[PDB]
């Protein structure tokens, strides 16, 4: 052929062996999304069961994830440093993740809300990146990140649509009756005014959703010496796992990933 | 926040200015798709159908995307040189496209499937690529490969297909008797022995099928000099264009090409 | 060896074929190098002349090089856009480029400095990136770009000695004498109270200083179609030809380039 | 400025937060340079401590640099894992560290051979590349890699020339009776047939040449938390700490590397 030199222009980008790689997926223009579709508020119930869903679905389907959590329209998932799906291409595993969540939620939001049939321009999308961290000490930063900022998302969504709804308050003046506020504030506000205690909100909501793969039996005889089979039997063990879900602190409960040494290696 | 310096272990890929974009798309296992959602052989009309429904669809939504070309389970998407979708992110780029290919697909199957609802082990999945090409002597050859490929493979798969249908081979005799054959020779075996030419299988088939954009009082306005309201007018201009599907060769036929200014700039 | 594998590490970037590359290379910590040898101010012509020499040296050794442009402590080169040299690995380009410089620096030093030996504190180290282009229209105006830059740090530099040296103004008056101040501004400093005609000042100052490599019987032979030992001829003859050194305006002669036509291939 | 856009197409590459670089460099076209300058054989005593020079007074500048390991014509510079030189921008820490050596290569070349002026056409030239590891195990293996080469290599070469120097044997009878050998069959050739001992050879030429940085009063006193003032003290005495050279084994004395944790922070 005069024309397959087109290929030579194409460039893979290959993760760094050995590295920890988070793939987060993202919701594109959720809050267009979640107006349209009238999602309760501040929190839709059943569309974090399909997000959930979805991510459950993902990673029962993919052994090399090993952790996920979840809030809002966004997910992220942890594949073990030694990863070698798809031969570790960026391209591949980001653009197999943003697709496999948008067909998982559009499967799954079909049997949530079967009275509610998907608009054409209005399907479910996700934006996929990958991300690389040498140490696991940047997983449990990373993933404290992501808890801090659901706590201070769901604290103020709750706070901003209690001032809409119980104090017939309009968006704008809602918006101004927050800023310069702190978490202190914002939970007094909807405690004195809105006569709601935060604190008693569901955990789901305050905390996000933790899906992590369980072990039983784990001795950490992963190692680079030992390959072959041993690398297949290891790859089938971690298929045969079960997969619990939490809506638990990992910000500072310590224990909980102690607890978990096959997340680390 | 102590956690939030986890950001900087991001790496964002801005491509090439002034460059052309190629996006191609490509179905995930659609041998064993095709084959649970039993498609017709060689060629399912409908199936392909999804597939130009979805591309056209998207196509309409990013006024960037000049030109669309597919066959089998794949398409590309050609995106003008001056593209700032997404500040031209490859991250965003090729995930938004895999995304978008993936629920266009799922929800046009619903439309031209009804009796055969979709199975969750068996979701349509896309990988996406971009690729860049400095000169459009490059699209031009890229294109002319994928449909180059489009006759090869179409040219195989109704000899085939002919040969375990008609001539009642198994699948390894019907390949067996292919071994060491060129395009004269199955030409031959489909007229002489199946009793089918091959010039008269749909156009699509043999062609493939390109969406592209079409533009009636263009005149090469585009350049860096002219800004603010000038852009956003061609920008408004681009949308309010029309997508047209051709079924011909675009390989030789340079008229086809230069009477098309805008897919250069 | 159970070691070896650590070669699996190393990342390589290819730079995209058929794009004009650009090299350019500046001198590290100049200033203080610059007062530590005594250079004379705003210009040291045997100064300047070390840094061509090397530069021309540099670019008679590899023959991918078609014109080079020099002011200042910087040098910019351009690869003709179907180098294949180092098989366009970035790697190998920038760090073979920045050795080169820095050691035909040193070379050249001791043949026009013998009275100034070199401080082992104070060797000529550079720094070196490509750049890629796509369009020959942005080679023209990277060249454009780094002249203009010449004749406005030229400009503001000889005011700026010109206060210093003729009118006994300190560094940090004449600092403050001359901010906010546009062209024609610093151009009447120059005539007025300091009685200097800038237009007499050498060309070389003005310009800097372009070294391109000539042909005199050339056809533009080049195309994907010829190859073999057809190349390899264009290679040895692209090799032997004269470079010849200007101190000319190429921001608006656009004849200037429009006769150097092999400088766009 | 119209033409001062063209910066946009530059393409910096950021090298990973948190993870140990390693830089190579290694001399451009040594074995014709050691020819030209007419190196002692096997091994060249001035010349490897020019490249010893080199490399101790680079890494007393820099002191990122934590080890280096030379041999042959290339020596490695490790950077401890939270180095922040020129915002770990990999143009920038390679083209610096090829352009230093070269030059420092050139200087310590004009003090040890002063009758060996050296020849325009065949300068010192380095290329440099950075590698990340991940983890201090890749290190750690990465440096038993190359001593484990140098081995391999000196070896070979003391064997190879002391059949060409003490057998009188041509290049190629040497070479064809070495072929198929492993280390003792190597050893005994030297026992046997020339009279040497190849552990009588100095500790330099059989184990290459380790530059440290020295501590006495260390302590792992490096977290995330400590900043400020806190690091620019703990900046001054890495700059003002020793270099320490050794010709000893660090592939199996653990105890070594133990001794010395500042190189893993
Ligand atoms: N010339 C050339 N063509 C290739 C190469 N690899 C794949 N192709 C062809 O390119 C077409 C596009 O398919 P791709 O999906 O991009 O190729 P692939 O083999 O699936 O590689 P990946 O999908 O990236 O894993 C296919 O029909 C292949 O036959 C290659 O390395 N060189
Ligand atoms: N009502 C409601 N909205 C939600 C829920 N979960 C996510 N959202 C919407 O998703 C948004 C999350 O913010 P982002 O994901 O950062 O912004 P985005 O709208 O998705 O836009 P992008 O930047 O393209 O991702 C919120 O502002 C909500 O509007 C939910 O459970 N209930
Ligand atoms: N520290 C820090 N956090 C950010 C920054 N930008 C966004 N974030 C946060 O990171 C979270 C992840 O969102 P992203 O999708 O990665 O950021 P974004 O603003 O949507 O920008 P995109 O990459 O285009 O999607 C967001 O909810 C933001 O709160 C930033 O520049 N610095
Ligand atoms: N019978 C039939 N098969 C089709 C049709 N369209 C696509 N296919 C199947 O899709 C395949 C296309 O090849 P690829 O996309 O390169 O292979 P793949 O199964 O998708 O595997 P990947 O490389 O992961 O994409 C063919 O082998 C066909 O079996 C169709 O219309 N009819
Ligand atoms: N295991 C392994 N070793 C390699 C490979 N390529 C080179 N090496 C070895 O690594 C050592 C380092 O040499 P380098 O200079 O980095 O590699 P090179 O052969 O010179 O190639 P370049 O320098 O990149 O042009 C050499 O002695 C090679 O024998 C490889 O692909 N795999
Ligand atoms: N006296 C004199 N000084 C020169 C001459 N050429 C270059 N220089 C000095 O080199 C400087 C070049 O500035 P830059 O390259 O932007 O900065 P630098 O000092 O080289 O250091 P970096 O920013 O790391 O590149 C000028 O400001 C001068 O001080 C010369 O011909 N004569
Ligand atoms: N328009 C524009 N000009 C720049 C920019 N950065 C630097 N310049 C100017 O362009 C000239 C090119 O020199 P550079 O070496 O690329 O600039 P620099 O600041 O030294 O950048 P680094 O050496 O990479 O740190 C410099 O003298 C700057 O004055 C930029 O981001 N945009
Ligand atoms: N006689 C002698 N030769 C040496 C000595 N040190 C290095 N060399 C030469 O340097 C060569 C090193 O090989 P390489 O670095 O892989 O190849 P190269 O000649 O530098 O060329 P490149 O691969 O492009 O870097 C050996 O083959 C030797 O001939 C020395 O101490 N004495
Ligand atoms: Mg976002
Ligand atoms: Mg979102
Ligand atoms: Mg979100
Ligand atoms: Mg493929
Ligand atoms: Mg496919
Ligand atoms: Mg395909
Ligand atoms: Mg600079
Ligand atoms: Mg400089
Ligand atoms: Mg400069
Ligand atoms: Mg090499
Ligand atoms: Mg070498
Ligand atoms: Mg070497």
């Amino acid at each position: 052929s005069k024309y397959e030199y087109v290929k030579l222009f194409e460039k893979e980008n290959y993760l760094l062996p050995d590295t920890y790689i988070i793939i987060r997926v993202d919701g594109k223009g959720f809050h267009k999304f979640s107006q349209f579709y009238e999602f309760e508020k501040p929190n839709d119930l059943k569309a974090l069961q399909v997000m959930n869903s979805a991510a459950e679905k993902l990673m029962s389907k993919y052994s090399d994830v090993m952790l996920a959590y979840g809030d809002s329209d966004e997910y992220s998932f942890l594949l073990r440093k030694n990863c070698q799906l798809y031969e570790r291409r960026e391209m591949k595993l980001t653009t197999l993740f943003s697709s496999l969540m948008s067909t998982y939620y559009m499967y799954f939001w079909s049997q949530y809300f079967p009275d509610k049939p998907l608009h054409i321009d209005h399907l479910p999308n996700f934006d996929a990146r990958a991300v690389l961290y040498p140490d696991f000490k940047h997983i449990r930063n990373y993933f404290s990140w992501r808890q801090v900022d659901c706590h201070i998302n769901n604290l103020y969504n709750t706070t901003f649509w209690n001032l809409v709804l119980k104090l017939k308050m309009t968006p704008q003046q809602a918006e101004q009756r927050l800023m310069g506020t702190v978490a202190s504030d914002k939970n007094e506000i909807l405690f004195k005014e809105c006569g709601v205690n935060y604190n008693n909100e569901s955990e789901m909501y305050k905390k996000g959703t933790i899906i992590v793969r369980e072990f039983e039996n784990y001795e950490t005889e992963d190692e680079a010496e030992l390959s072959k089979r041993q690398v297949q039997r290891l790859e089938k063990k971690r298929k045969k796992a079960e997969l619990k879900i939490y809506h638990v602190d990992i910000i500072n409960d310590d224990s909980w990933w102690k607890s978990r040494p096959w997340l680390k290696d």
